[PDB]
């Protein structure tokens, strides 16, 4: 969990990234205070699972946008290496044009802060972080190096967390838009448990 | 995450537990050595979101068993409390009969070892952990209190890691049984991008 | 025991509690300045000796009210577990309606502060503390698990104390209202010593 | 309480004491292993509440021997001061012939180990420790100066404990020889709850 | 010696004492400012050598008042014990009426302050401290437990110092009033050595 | 004071001294085991109250030899300074021949051990010690600088100590050879308190 | 400079490199014990001054080889990066085929060891070290980011060092093969200075 | 190395130097802001590679002045040891007149600050630091004792840096005045790369 | 050297000396500010080499006066000792009248300061220090115990140091008044060296 | 001063020196255990007092040779500076043919050990140390820079010590060969003091 604890302000940071239009702007998590943010880390540039999951995100970038949610990727590689990677063709193992910002963390501080730094390699694991509109860490997901994440599950989550923040109800197990939620009140909750069995 | 580090042995533990046939028993992580384990904490017994997750896991227990994987719940609550809750009918917010064991971590030391303890409440967060038959932790998943987790996603994840553990290939984003995988070699990986891109 | 010392103010604390009217409320020791307080811990909820000790106190609650004294009980169990227990009938091992508020000490801090923490189990022994309307500890009592306490001996004590408070005349051994008291002076004490044998 | 923790070996001690027959003699708490012990402190000699306590314990010392229970009393006063006090007629604030032994804790180390020391004046409060035949502390009772203790209650305790020892069964609230006990098992306990109320 | 240094101000103290008249009165060493003071300690109350000493001073008291000198004795025994001792026919070791005050040092602190505390026994030694009107310790005497002190010799000392305090001269070996003295000047000294041996 | 504690062996020492026969030797406390010793310091050589005090001893040397007691003097002055003082006419303020050994402590270590070292002046106070044949410190006497000490008094003591040593009785206050002693026993002591007045 | 000190063994290291024949190999600096080594660091990959420096070395490699001198390049970038770079057309800013191993140092330990890490960027400066066939560092050269080094100069140094390692003489300023060298003696030195200056 | 880091203000210093014009003078690196400074250390006065190195800089000095660059030499040798040497004809090994100041560092503090001190001998290595007009160090060159340096290379470097300084373009390897340079921009850098092999 | 640093303010001190005109006086080194000072130490009083050294300075004091130089003797011996020793016939190993102050350092603090205390003895080595008219120490001379210093050499030194302070010229080896001195200039020094052999 | 202490072994050292026969060699104070040794420091080569001092010792070298004493010079200057200055003719300010070795102390650690280092300047005061054939320091002489030492005296001192070590007598002030001495015994010395006055 590093220094990022769920329920608390997510570790801040200011890094150089590759915007969805080429060119290098200095992005800060803080610049998004007001929008949800799916900040995810991936191992190394020019590897395998990575391009598959980072492309999967850029492509669906719109779906997240319709949720006032800004996705943001990051690795320990330099921005120059990031650019070179996006220019590389997909069929060739590259990312190709991106609709998502890609952050570089060559100090590995952003990594240490989020506790996803595989020290023995100076690499970061497949950590994903869902921090909300106010800056509070709401979900954290880490996978070992051989297994990619699921944009769908991560979408489900954001919607989920966005619901609760505005309805004072809680999302039962495996909730999805339309599913039954429940009132977190000893009495009021029985209106949910009752219609179960 | 506290002490649990993906890629290393999952912190061990010895704790009292209410087995599926009712009745207590001292359980140890090691006991389950040789098969996958999905260890998951939930804040408190008699709550609202928790009951849904725990029950979802119980019922889907066979699915996990087929996957040669043991599901184990966990909470700071005492076994006496656990039992009492399982003994409460579902329509009253109770668990009902269980197919899974519910460990009890009253010294809050286990939650500690899994960096899932919400110190300001002596209660754990909605953290999940999947460790493999060799004892190494392969994936940490943590949710803020309001949003329940997804059994399907965990199943996907277990299947994933298993696939990679026995095949020597890696799993692309969103991978599921049937999907294409990518040979983690610089060259032999083109056979994947050459089409799956 | 712990930070609780006979003579000095009683370790402060603020915890959630289940109010007599079956309602959650954050209570503080301090909110009782001006009244004597009998603060007692009990191992766990849904146990055996314990339910006898608190119904004892809950039933004979008026007897303390007469003596302007609040009886507050507490264990490390969640206020959800607490309510659940009070909702379990007595013939089934429950508590049934209470006239005494029950407190949840999940972070174990209150038990640690009063020295009644049974480390190796994250449980509290059966410690009872009687505190005067000024807030300073007057009498402390701890029983090992198997042996429940005596609601009469507390009654006796809470009375003997309020007596010394208003008379500056000490209570001899086995004292009870009506019993002869002895004057704390070298001479005015024989008025008690000669009148015995 | 000090180094005195219930469930653990009661703080050892070796002091000079004034035997029942007069005659001084260094005795050690270990000397009484194999027998239950009622070790109690009293503020000072030639005081008030105190003698009412040590004679009461001395006279009913019979009932304790009938329980293979040794009673020992102590104060920071020297042994020469204890003899002089047993040799001072009751009717004059004195003790008179003693059945139980009184130990002198001049260096105050014993009061410290049991944490009954009232530092602000080199005196010990009214603390009582009922320790058993194995040497483990089973009950701690401590009183503020103005209020003497109850030999009946301590009797009840020394009785209740020995009961639980030999019966692996537990004594409810207010238990006294004859009254129903309860058994520490979710099912068997019902036998107790099923009745009462 | 603990804190008592010759030539420096004697360690201050404020203890409860049994006054010559009979009542208990807090007394501070400073209270006797302006007067000389012979302060002495004795092991215990109800001992042997001790009372003989205490009695020697309580009587010769006048001789001391003559020398504008206050006398005070002390032990670690309580004041209650102190009184009980004076209220004991001197025929059987009591002290009987006292013209001197008996100081109670239960905290063992003032003793510690003079460095006459026999820690291994929590009892003081036969320490004698002569501190003058200006409040500064002028002489220290300490005897093992067996042998008492000498009111005579102490009287010679008090006498001696006072002399030098006024005449700016020094008293040679075993000097009693009326004996030659010597002017502390290389030259003026001759007036003594010449008239001597 | 210092390390020299009453009850334990006197701190050892090996210094250079001027023997009663002229010429120097290296003495050690130890060289005197089996015989009582009276070790006394004195401020400076060629002073006043000092020679009066020291000559007093060399003279009565015998009365001490008779008690199998060796007397030894010490100051921070070199041994050459000692030898020059003895060769200075008594009338001139010298010592003249001596029958007592005088040791030098030019490193103040012996004075520091006995805690008679007036640091601010690098001079030793008027401290005297009496150590038994077994070598343990029995009495310690220290006077400020302007007042000598009585040989007659430190003679009585040595006799008082040798007595208690071989008789099993204790020398009351003011004891002197031939005076009433008393047996330290609650009973066998009354043979003394009774025959008082 | 870091842990690199001319005169002592150059800091040992083992990292994954990309060999000339393409292909990854874990190289260790000891692997070349026996031949001179010109180890050099360069900022990042896909930069400017850097690739002009690296291909300049790959192209002139044979010159070093004739000198039994292994050359090795290094940067913080991953090996997958170093590979994607060599597989980039020189005109495209790439490196093209390479004739020297390019080590990866993602943990910045190697940089830190040679003290060429630019902390504020986690990028290495343009540092080059030339260590001999015994493993000891003989020369260190470092340039601020914006100015590339000069292969000619390196060549000259390697020759000059090798020259001295074999001719027991020393190379003067500006020296190139076939230039006047000098005897490190006070006399044969004149052989240079004289017929010269 | 030491306290000198390229990118930061070059360690400061002030020491006694022999001006090119003979006669002492306390020089300070700060006296040179506004202009580049090539600062070089050398082992010892009256050595071999040294004279050739310093005499070499002394001569080409005009080429540096041309470049608005001050050159300064330094050794642990005194100012006197220095002068004597300069006042020695080259044919004998001396330096002969100079056009460069020679700093003296008997304290060895300037060397430690530059990390060029050879502790085992209290002599420095052949370290040369070229620092710019703003005080910030730009290049560090250190050779082992046996091998002299190239005044040519320095020259190229001082030139190279001055260039990058004034032009905002980067100098490829080997770069000399006239040589091609690249625009440090992803795109604009291409107009140089396409012009290559 | 202790704190005695050549070229630094000689260590200050205030001690009780024995003035020439008989009698005692608290003297300080700052008292002699304005004149040169030859502060010499000597082991012990009443010894051998010492008096021969001190009466040598006493005897030739006028010569040091003619240079505005105060000579001061020092020893750890008390001022009383000093006086007795000066008041002892030379033929008897005494000093006889003294025209020089003899300071007393019974606290060894002054000796520790001039680092000449022979700690393992309490005595001091034959150390002499000559400090100038500004308080700065200009020469330290200390001999082992059996070899005495020579007043002549000390006179030569004072003359030389004073000379230098006046003519800003250094005195060659062995210099005496009238001897050829040298100008501390590289050039103007040839006036000395060239006029040599 | 430093680690050099009169009466203890002289701080050992090993340094390269320039033997009288020219051309280097590494000597160690140790290479002399058997011959007296006069070791002297001088601030700098090519200065002023210094030369006059060392050519002074070098000339009278035979003086000590016949006293089995070995003179040794030293300074921070390199052996190279040493030599250059040696070959420098006296009339130019140089030394010329030496008959004494001149160790070199570039580490400035030998001066440190001899507490003759002048830190602030990196030089060493004019300190001279005469150690005996057994390695123990006997005399330390240190002058401030401007004033040279005196061979004559040093010669006198070596002679003195040799005499004391050889005859068991001590040398009064200004002692020279032939001068009489005192037999270091109280009475025996008397045959010296009488021959005076």
């Amino acid at each position: 969990s590093g220094n990022a604890k769920i329920g608390h302000p997510a570790p801040s940071f200011k890094a150089t990234a590759v915007m969805p239009d080429g060119q290098f702007k200095d992005i800060s998590l803080s610049d998004y205070k007001g929008k949800y943010v799916v900040f995810f880390f991936y191992p190394l540039d020019f590897t395998f699972v990575s391009p598959t999951e980072i492309i999967a995100f850029s492509d669906r970038a719109e779906e997240f946008k319709k949720l006032n949610c800004q996705v943001i990727g990051a690795s320990v590689d330099s921005h120059f290496c990031h650019l070179a990677w996006i220019n590389t063709p997909k069929k060739q193992g590259g990312l190709g044009p991106m609709n998502i910002p890609l952050v570089s963390d060559p100090k590995r501080t952003i990594a240490q802060d989020y506790g996803v730094l595989k020290a023995d390699e100076g690499i970061s694991f497949r950590g994903l972080f869902i921090i909300d509109d106010k800056g509070i860490l709401r979900q954290i997901t880490i996978n070992d190096l051989p297994v990619g994440r699921s944009v769908d599950e991560i979408l489900r989550l954001v919607q989920a967390f966005q619901f609760t923040d505005k309805h004072g109800e809680v999302c039962p197990a495996g909730w999805k838009p339309g599913s039954d939620t429940i009132k977190p009140d000893v009495n009021k909750s029985k209106e949910y448990f009752s219609k179960q069995k």
